């Protein structure tokens, strides 16, 4: 009885009032700050009234429909933001389904350039809770889907580095260091749950079960299929709630998780050791993060069970989603250096075979070469890994991002130059965190990191979609979205973009930046250009581009007032369409 006294309970006041924060900036996420405070004090005090007796006149409802009445007492304002007075005009579940179908993951919402240190230092120390729910606030309207427990172990070390730092000599040399690292994993943490998200609602659970299978597998090989299968029904769930609103049953399932595994690590991992003696968050955190385990040595061949057996034909029809799980179980459980989209590719050929040849006349014939169609499925990756870290060692971290650019901007011309210069940035970045790994795992840290920024580049075309190659590869299937986006070639069909009036801006603001918006003023204008000119652009791009590094050093170095970029900037739109 009164499920939101038994969250308040279970979560204690302050991951409470967190994580309500956390679902109203995500709900709402062009509603102003106090506005949230406001809310989230009210139902704080109303869930106190409720743990006091939880039998009072309102403690009976479901946190659904609790949040979305208090969300509505301001999510109508009928001069423009009644954009979302479509939920509000609802109820029961059609609200809350649409209010997550409303969330925007490239929102209007301006860039949160933050101030001196000295500045944020004083708002800190002036009031800390209030410096701590605009960070939440503030990181949960951009990243809407945002792992809601890990948020507020984000939100514990953004503080633990502001006590920290804002008591020292020079307060830059410390804090803006972590502050940067936060905000790097920050978006790395949001654009793996986001993938999980999609996952899970454009694809339902049984592909999240089986990834969890796969992925568990792997980081606890002597665990039995019984424990990864308990695993994974806990995971699973707990990430259901999550993407789906559910926060803070979301964080409570995800603790008692964590304490389940902490208390029976004996059967699951021996890596598990020092995680578990961390604090709640930290402890999650350590534990969702883990190297996998040895895995046991004398582990039997898998042909014996799944192709030499006379029973395959019989046990894939009587416990169909057992047998492949168990298939998967013991083939992920052996290969730690196979990503794991790649596993699933093995398990759906494996699934595949298994149909069309419990058909035929002579089925041990048939499967009995199942274990080949691997060796093309399994070398197509690693040559892809391969031949690309040895094109990024050549290059570097800049040049690989801008070879990958022109490469994926001739593959998908139509998509926004914005979200193809922020894609490429974030796939040319597997190159530095991946390739220098031993190749031991070079695979599971690439594919599977690819496999994230291709799912942002699906979720940012999919709001305004240009492209039907880009939606094509994005909806067709989960585990084959990397083959679907490396096998396209250039668009011969998109009628290339003639130089116009804005297509690139240049004021002498290009100068006084910082080393990254200058590499992305650049990049977009060789993604300006590629758009231009599709094909017939060999590398020569490299012709334009450097014409244009030598435009903007010398428009810069001049005793101008970017007067320069004015006149010889239409020498340059007539320099670069005659090449």
């Amino acid at each position: 009885k009164s499920e939101v006294a038994h969250r308040f309970k279970d979560l204690g006041e302050e991951n409470f009032k967190a994580l309500v924060l956390i679902a109203f900036a995500q709900y709402l996420q062009q509603c102003p700050f106090e506005d949230h405070v406001k809310l989230v004090n009210e139902v704080t005090e109303f869930a106190k009234t409720c743990v006091a007796d939880e039998s009072a006149e309102n403690c009976d409802k479901s946190l659904h429909t609790l949040f979305g009445d208090k969300l509505c007492t301001v999510a109508t304002l009928r001069e423009t933001y009644g954009e979302m007075a479509d939920c509000c005009a609802k109820q029961e579940p059609e609200r809350n389904e649409c209010f997550l179908q409303h969330k925007d993951d490239n929102p209007n919402l301006p860039r949160l350039v933050r101030p001196e240190v000295d500045v944020m230092c004083t708002a800190f120390h002036d009031n800390e809770e209030t410096f701590l729910k605009k960070y939440l606030y503030e990181i949960a309207r951009r990243h809407p889907y945002f792992y809601a427990p890990e948020l507020l172990f984000f939100a514990k070390r953004y503080k633990a580095a502001f006590t920290e730092c804002c008591q020292a000599a020079d307060k830059a040399a410390c804090l803006l260091p972590k502050l940067d690292e936060l905000r790097d994993e920050g978006k790395a943490s949001s654009a793996k749950q986001r993938l999980k998200c999609a996952s899970l609602q454009k694809f339902g659970e049984r592909a999240f079960k089986a990834w969890a299978v796969a992925r568990l597998s792997q980081r606890f090989p002597k665990a039995e299929f019984a424990e990864v299968s308990k695993l994974v029904t806990d995971l699973t769930k707990v990430h259901t709630e999550c993407c789906h609103g559910d926060l803070l049953e979301c964080a409570d399932d995800r603790a008692d998780l964590a304490k389940y595994i902490c208390e029976n690590q004996d059967s699951i991992s021996s890596k598990l050791k020092e995680c578990c003696e961390k604090p709640l968050l930290e402890k999650s955190h350590c534990i969702a993060e883990v190297e996998n385990d040895e895995m046991p040595a004398d582990l039997p061949s898998l042909a014996a069970d799944f192709v030499e057996s006379k029973d395959v034909c019989k046990n894939y029809a009587e416990a169909k989603d057992v047998f492949l799980g168990m298939f998967l179980y013991e083939y992920a459980r052996r290969h730690p250096d196979y990503s794991v989209v790649l596993l699933l590719r093995l398990a759906k050929t494996y699934e595949t075979t298994l149909e069309k040849c419990c058909a035929a006349a002579d089925p041990h014939e048939c499967y009995a070469k199942v274990f080949d169609e691997f060796k093309p499925l399994v070398e197509e990756p690693q040559n892809l890994i391969k031949q690309n870290c040895e094109l990024f060692e050549q290059l570097g971290e800049y040049k690989f991002q801008n070879a990958l650019l022109v490469r994926y901007t001739k593959k998908v011309p139509q998509v926004s130059t914005p979200t193809l210069v922020e894609v490429s940035r974030n796939l040319g970045k597997v190159g530095s965190k991946c390739c220098k790994h031993p190749e031991a795992k070079r695979m599971p840290c690439a594919e599977d990191y690819l496999s994230v920024v291709l799912n942002q580049l699906c979720v940012l075309h999919e709001k305004t979609p240009v492209s039907d190659r880009v939606t094509k590869c994005c909806t067709e299937s989960l585990v084959n979205r990397r083959p679907c986006f490396s096998a396209l070639e250039v668009d011969e069909t998109y009628v290339p973009k003639e130089f116009n009036a804005e297509t690139f801006t240049f004021h002498a603001d290009i100068c006084t930046l910082s080393e990254k918006e200058r590499q992305i003023k650049k990049q977009t204008a060789l993604v300006e250009l590629v758009k231009h000119k599709p094909k017939a652009t060999k590398e020569q791009l490299k012709a334009v581009m450097d014409d244009f590094a030598a435009f903007v050093e010398k428009c810069c170095k001049a005793d101008d007032k970017e007067t320069c970029f004015a006149e010889e900037g239409k020498k340059l739109v007539a320099a670069s369409q005659a090449a």
